């Protein structure tokens, strides 16, 4: 994984808050996933804040979701939200020496989960882009204005990028539109059969499924059952598509025993029936599917009442190549070395997409 520090601007820490990141002169959070929040509520950091003034920068939506959780509220006076595509000047103060450094940061949508951004940094040590976690369609980098000067791609020294699926194995992954379309039609065909036909969307406990929930709710006029929606209380574009009311045909609720429940025709929220009549439940499990270069269906049946539906939080190998090729940075560094590859193989895929 990425240890928080870009070589070009090492006095700021991104998506990593422990060890050497404890001495950072400014903090950045790309998005509100635990993989990118290590040490963020470490007592040693709660104290290092109080002893003097360092800030955490992030998207307005990221600030809302972060400050919703009780454990992070100590950040409240120390978070500065930056609007999307708004170049902003930040002052970095060396505590020991009193030296001031000036950097500009620009937040670009990363298409990962709500509030997820890339950080574009400009200053004395070159231009660098930290992608965080990102899913962008092929051709999307050419349509980002603030990666351009006078219709020309900006001169970028280093791109630090989401290499979750950086291998030709994950050559092609269906778009979020194709994924949504597949889920929409499976759900539609099921819940229109009668009022006792309900869907359980088996989703991990992590932001990034809302796009699914909000679009199912618009097209079908049915709110999605969730354990908690208070994180979205000041976000009407999401909130109004969700409910804590169990009386709905679409559930994204969660329970430790959800699997044994489903076996007994019980939703995680513990209902088996409506007006004494047992419900008809299908499970749909969003899960990453991929296709090799020289090798179909986003919906896979797994049982009489169970389905896997293609869904990805990270770009395909093809989408990585497209993004990085277009930017043609001097350097490209992987934010992650997945379990099934190595630094040398990922560098071997990245180096040819760089300048020279
Ligand atoms: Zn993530
Ligand atoms: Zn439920």
């Amino acid at each position: 994984s990425f240890e928080g520090q870009m070589a070009e601007y090492p006095t700021i820490s991104i998506d990593r808050f422990d060890r050497e990141n404890l001495r950072a002169r400014a903090y950045f959070l790309s998005h509100c996933h635990k993989d990118h929040m290590k040490g963020l509520r470490a007592p040693t950091l709660k104290r290092r804040l109080e002893c003097l003034k360092v800030y955490l920068y992030c998207s307005p939506v990221t600030k809302e979701l972060l400050l919703t959780s009780p454990k992070y509220r100590f950040w409240k006076k120390r978070i500065i939200s930056i609007e999307i595509e708004t170049p902003t000047q930040i002052s970095l103060v060396d505590e020991a020496s009193g030296e001031k450094e000036e950097i500009v940061v620009t937040l670009l949508p990363a298409g990962h989960c709500p509030g997820s951004v890339m950080f574009l940094f400009q200053g004395n040590n070159g231009t660098v882009l930290y992608t965080g976690d990102f899913r962008l369609a092929q051709g999307e980098a050419a349509r980002m204005e603030l990666l351009h000067s006078g219709g020309r791609v900006k001169d970028i020294q280093s791109v630090y990028l989401d290499t979750t699926f950086c291998d030709p194995r994950f050559y092609q992954i269906p778009s979020r539109e194709e994924c949504l379309s597949g889920v929409l039609e499976l759900v539609r065909s099921w819940i229109t059969r009668s009022p006792y036909h309900v869907v359980w969307l088996n989703c991990k406990a992590a932001y990034g499924y809302e796009y699914l929930f909000t679009n199912l709710s618009e097209e079908l006029g049915v709110q999605v059952h969730v354990n908690k929606l208070d994180m979205f209380r000041n976000m009407p574009e999401i909130l109004h598509h969700l409910t804590t009311d169990r009386n709905t045909q679409i559930h994204a609720c969660r329970h430790p025993k959800a699997e044994e429940y489903f076996q007994w025709s019980k939703l995680p929220c513990g209902i088996t029936s409506r007006n004494r009549i047992p419900l008809h439940i299908i499970s749909i499990k969003p899960s990453t599917m991929w296709f090799g270069e020289r090798s179909t269906n986003v919906i896979v049946r797994t049982g009489e009442s169970s389905y896997r539906a293609c869904f990805s939080f990270h770009s395909s190998y093809s989408e990585i190549k497209d993004f990085l090729s277009y930017l043609c940075p001097v350097n490209a560094y992987p934010n992650v070395i997945p379990v099934g590859t190595t630094m040398d193989k990922v560098v071997e895929i990245l180096k040819p997409l760089c300048r020279s």
